[PDB]
């Protein structure tokens, strides 16, 4: 219903007005803490020599946080004049694709380097694919409806999505450990939870899709995400937060 | 039309057969030469310090050639039996999809090692990068026909596929050099060329679905990626070839 619709804009505002009060405290509070991003260049062949590593660019955690909620912000508010009821007049919500696109990359960007992935490359890349993933579920919305025919956009999402997870666990596990990497317990925590909310925000596309009766109301989906958005991220915005203390 | 299906029947078959004669060469005298993937795990908390580098896999770099090789001869062999053929009884082929998704990821993690790119995780990234540059022109030809909304898929793709070419290019030009550091002359014209063999697989999609005159026959379109395909894969192969052995 408009009448939902309404809401909905009310709804939004909201949102952004929680994840900018945020914003504003860890640019408040955030120390100057920051993060690597290499390059291992090569002193010659290929599989002769590399020359040892050398920081490209260093990542202000702090603002990198802010960054990614003030990227909700500023789509809540743009959202909050009825914009994504007027794409509409099921409803797609290209809005959403643009800053998940953005902000979920800055954020698992975050997350690898904390677990130790220093490589520009590897960051570049999983930014890419983790945007993949955003604009898979992207041309699901735009093509499909809840039926059958959804399967592929959506199955194709979830395997650009998996892949820096992936990545992470090798990390995690680290393969070729000689017994001294540790991973912080701090670490683990940020990683189990995040990964368990985007879990959570392919179960809503899914669920939307699939047509459980609770979820044939697209609204109810489009507000699910929007709590999702809001949760996940200031999850992991305190838990960096606290973790870059202890 | 029927006609030139049977044709492409035939024409898959020798490219499929090119592919496997170069294969076989490669198998008969590529040297053992590999390639490190490595991990730099954290000692201690995020901002402390790093343990050293560890190699985890080494890459075989000749049967790698095969593998992307052998792929595409797999590949054209099992089209050539008549399947694809019902797309057209614009069409698809996601024979083509599922192959590239593969061989040319194959191929591009080749070319990233070469350039001195090791992270296990970057060349993890790399390949899934490019499968869903694959992946999104397989939705451009599963969702649409030559008209506007055609272009999304496309630009999906185009977008996902220049990301890795972005990080070869960081490794090529080396920011942080240290005047210690050598790219090998044969590195660039792997680069370049296999970049431009790259950038026209795009232009074909392009053309086939924007529609030009010649390139409405979607079978024109069909015989220039067996073209492409083999001669693009050919040239990394033995540029390869030539520059580990
Ligand atoms: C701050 C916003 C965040 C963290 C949004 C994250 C979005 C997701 C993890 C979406 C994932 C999807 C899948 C895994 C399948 C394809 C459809 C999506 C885009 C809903
Ligand atoms: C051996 C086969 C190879 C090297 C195939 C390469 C395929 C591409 C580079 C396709 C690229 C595309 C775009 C850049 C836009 C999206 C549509 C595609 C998949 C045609
Ligand atoms: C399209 C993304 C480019 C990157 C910068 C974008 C800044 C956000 C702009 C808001 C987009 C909201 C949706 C607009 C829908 C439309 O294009 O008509
Ligand atoms: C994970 C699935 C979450 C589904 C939504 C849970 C309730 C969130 C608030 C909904 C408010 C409303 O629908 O009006
Ligand atoms: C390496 C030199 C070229 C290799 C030649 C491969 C030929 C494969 C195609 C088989 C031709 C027979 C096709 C049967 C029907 C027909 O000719 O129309």
């Amino acid at each position: 219903t408009v009448k939902e619709i309404k809401s909905l804009q009310n709804f939004n505002r909201i949102a952004g007005v929680f994840h900018l009060l945020q914003m504003l405290a860890v640019l408040a509070l955030a120390n100057d803490f920051a993060l690597p991003m290499t390059g291992t260049y090569l002193n010659g062949p290929p599989g002769t020599t590399f020359s040892a590593p050398v920081v490209i660019l260093e990542t202000p955690v702090g603002l990198a946080v802010a960054l990614f909620l003030g990227l909700s912000a500023l789509f809540h508010f743009i959202v909050s004049s009825g914009n994504f009821f007027k794409r509409y007049s099921k409803n797609q919500n290209i809005f959403r694709w643009v800053e998940y696109s953005l902000s979920s990359s800055v954020m698992i960007v975050l997350i690898a380097q904390i677990c130790g992935i220093a490589d520009i490359v590897a960051l570049l890349a999983i930014f890419g694919v983790n945007a993949s993933m955003i604009l898979f579920g992207w041309l699901q919305e735009k093509y499909t409806q809840p039926k059958d025919g959804d399967l592929l956009p959506f199955w194709f999402g979830c395997i650009a999505g998996i892949v820096p997870w992936i990545g992470l666990l090798i990390y995690v596990i680290a393969p070729g450990s000689t017994s001294d990497v540790a991973v912080p317990g701090f670490v683990y925590g940020i990683i189990i939870s995040l990964f368990l909310f985007f879990n959570s925000f392919a179960l809503v596309q899914y669920l939307q899709y699939k047509g459980k009766g609770k979820w044939s109301n697209y609204l109810r989906g489009e507000r699910a995400y929007i709590v999702l958005s809001l949760v996940a991220k200031s999850a992991l915005a305190w838990q960096i937060f606290s973790g870059t203390l202890i």
